[PDB]
């Protein structure tokens, strides 16, 4: 019933990129919350994760975090973390977002056939692009924000500049506690 | 002899694309400021030029350069530049272009005569090397791939642009309704 989007990642740090998504996403398909959904890492802290999450998304209720990748331990596939969500929020059509670059792959995700009775996928593309895919999947045209975590933990450790690309909010939090040193 | 950037555009609307390469180009030389350069139903010279104020009035080191707005009609890059350099004649300039378009210089007009007037600085995307036979600098900064002429469609069928150029020019579009 209740259209709900999901949007994972190591948020470690959140950033644009995240919000440009959901904020695309919640729109396009008229969604009533996009929840993100902070996954385990393959060492910042959960608590630092979690409050730069808030702080990223701190100004708009219909952005939620979700803690279920969290109660356990490791990594999740994907199929164990939506089958626990379904079963908690039976009465929510979950909306899961991904990557236009990963679509081709889900073939190869563990269970993905059960999966797909799970969520509806929501794959972003660049503006003027089709999907190609087997999976009845929704597409969403984002234009594209190459940044990314990783690329951000970079720039902080060489003391690079950052300006755009998450929020200030962020920024100082990071800056403040000395991540990414 | 002081380095200026110089960053040309519609700026119809300005937007985050431009204020990203504009600040990445500036850390990573090392420049002084860098020049916003507008280009030549229609918006206004002076609806853009307000907008490419809001947008950029934030940072001493972004400024807005009127060259190519002060001769009716278009202008080849060649004969802005020659105009600058002559009104400016210790300054370097950094023209900053798309990667993209780094392909196409040979095709610019007197290219040969331009190259001694300005250095280019290309943007790459991150881990990508720059092909071309003429010698640029380059700059990796993360896709952006927001444009104006995106920003105007948006607006016309009432789609949201957040995060996509700065609040101050968003409320300024919706007061001057431009773009419907
Ligand atoms: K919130
Ligand atoms: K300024």
């Amino acid at each position: 019933m209740r259209k709900i989007g999901i949007i994972g990642g190591t948020f470690d740090p959140p950033h644009y990129g995240h919000l440009l998504i959901a904020n695309e996403v919640y729109h396009a398909l008229n969604l009533e919350e996009v929840w993100f959904l902070p996954n385990q890492i393959p060492i910042t802290s959960v608590e630092s994760r979690l409050q730069m999450l808030e702080l990223a998304t701190e100004a708009e209720e219909h952005f939620s975090i979700c803690l279920e990748e969290l109660s356990r331990k490791g990594p999740s596939y994907t199929y164990d973390t939506m089958l626990q969500l379904t079963k908690k929020y039976p009465d929510v059509q979950f909306h899961f977002i991904i990557g236009g670059d990963m679509v081709e792959y889900l073939p190869k995700w563990y269970n993905i056939e059960a999966l797909l009775d799970l969520v509806t996928f929501v794959g972003v593309a660049r503006p003027g692009y089709k999907l190609r895919t087997p999976y009845p999947i929704t597409t969403v045209e984002i234009p594209e924000f190459a940044v990314s975590s990783s690329l951000l933990r970079e720039r902080y450790k060489e003391k690079k500049t950052c300006k755009y690309l998450l929020p200030e909010k962020v920024q100082v939090y990071i800056e403040r506690n000395g991540l990414y040193e």
